[PDB]
């Protein structure tokens, strides 16, 4: 099966030798997601990676995996690490 | 070096347009790994992104790039944040 | 196709694009997340370039922290011993 057996051959070379590069001219895009009060969401589309809280409130939660919720009383703000992926070229 | 040639340049075309239609088709699959005492670990095949503590306790550090430790002397809980790539498809 | 005018380019081109839908999955099964801990002693511990900050984790039970520039891990709280920041890129598995 000559044409073929080798058009598929040099598909399977040309793909190795470009692949490695494609996936380091991706990166990971993450920004802050900052709301008064107890709670703060990441957008459809991303990826909720972490949490933070005022009130040197260390206990949190993520719900839905979506929203971070700080639990200690009385906080004063939420945040939400969000991220996804982009291509840098 | 002739059809060889014209076919390498489909390839590369068809690749550059395939690539990033690929890539972005990849997201973050997150979720959360908690445990009662001061450990929290996350699965092979995962990163681990962040800690939450219980007792308010915003100290924590990873160990052997996969589990959570939180380092109050009052710990109720531990979690880790577990992230892995997933096609959304 | 229906009824191919560049027969052989067509059939080309099906075939790299069947190919490319096996090699891709395959090939992103190598690929993964390489994260680590940069820590410092005081307030700030910052990523470094070409790696994006996830969380940060601070000295003396403050979970009040700020990432500045994209790049920087910031405890609050009035006294931290110290500040650590988890900083990630996208790596293929060599």
């Amino acid at each position: 099966c000559p044409i073929d057996e080798a058009i598929d051959k040099k598909i399977k070379q040309d793909f190795n030798s470009l692949f490695p590069n494609a996936i380091k001219n991706i990166g990971l895009n993450c920004w802050t997601v900052s709301s008064r009060g107890k709670l703060a969401s990441c957008p459809e589309g991303t990826a909720v990676l972490s949490c933070s809280c005022g009130s040197a409130c260390g206990s949190w939660d993520i719900r839905e995996e979506k929203v971070c919720h700080c639990q200690c009383a009385r906080i004063d703000w939420t945040a939400a690490r969000c991220c996804k992926l982009q291509v840098a070229s």
